[PDB]
DNA sequence: GGAAACAGCTATGACCATGATTACGCTCAGGATGTATATATCTGACACGTGCCTGGAGACTAGGGAGTAATCCCCTTGGCGGTTA
């Protein structure tokens, strides 16, 4: 059986177009471009990783996150379509930080799930391992980071991996 | 009927409370003192004219400092992963 493959280009967020000409323009401002690379690459990552583009004092956690951001979008109703085939999807990414505010809109879903990230743990990376491989393991989704997760283990109980980023 | 025993009354001392007195401070008094003020008058120093002259300001040439292009490559940068003190 063979693998398929989508890439599925989205519209850069219009909430975050904002940021992203301040970012180009240099227009929030007052801080390093050292690496104009990353910069970019963060914004085109996600927007609320530039420490200020979520104004709360609270810190609301509602669907202005999904809102804001150009790719949760698509993720929110491929999670839907993919919860309801029984699709059990593994989701790769670059940064580590990010990944917390996936963790954060993991628990706003309520999605039973495992968190491997670079420096975990060496018995934590074991048995969150094995819960997700468990056998009718309802840990829907499964937080991976790309450069310390996917080198060698053997994921069989899933079908689908989902890129956040390249 | 007498003696003991207890109870109540009385007085006195003790202790606390109040009144006065005093001393000390201070804040007014008042004196002492030294300071600001004004004024009228010297006077020396600062400002200004004069003369002069030599540096300043052009005027002119020439030759390499500075300026730019192109090139490159090494290095800083940043995020992570995983340790550990």
């Amino acid at each position: 059986l063979p693998k398929k493959e989508l890439n599925l280009y989205v519209g850069m967020s219009s909430m975050q177009k904002k940021w992203y000409k301040k970012i180009l323009e240099k227009d929030e401002s007052k801080t390093r471009l050292l690496n104009i690379m990353m910069q970019l690459r963060k914004c085109c990552n996600h927007p609320y990783l530039f420490d200020g583009a979520e104004p709360g004092p609270p810190y609301t956690t509602d669907e202005h996150l999904v809102y804001n951001a150009a790719k949760l979008q698509v993720l929110d109703k491929l999670l839907k379509k993919l919860k309801e085939e029984g699709s059990r999807v593994l989701i790769f990414s670059q940064m580590s930080r990010l990944l917390d505010i996936l963790e954060d809109y993991c628990y706003f879903r309520n999605y039973e799930y495992c968190r491997i990230d670079g420096s975990t743990a060496h018995e934590d990376r074991i048995q969150a391992i094995d819960d997700y491989n468990a056998p009718d393991s309802k840990k829907f989704v499964f937080l991976l980071t790309t450069r310390a997760g996917g080198l060698g283990i053997n994921l069989t109980s899933a079908d689908v991996v989902v890129l956040y980023d390249s």
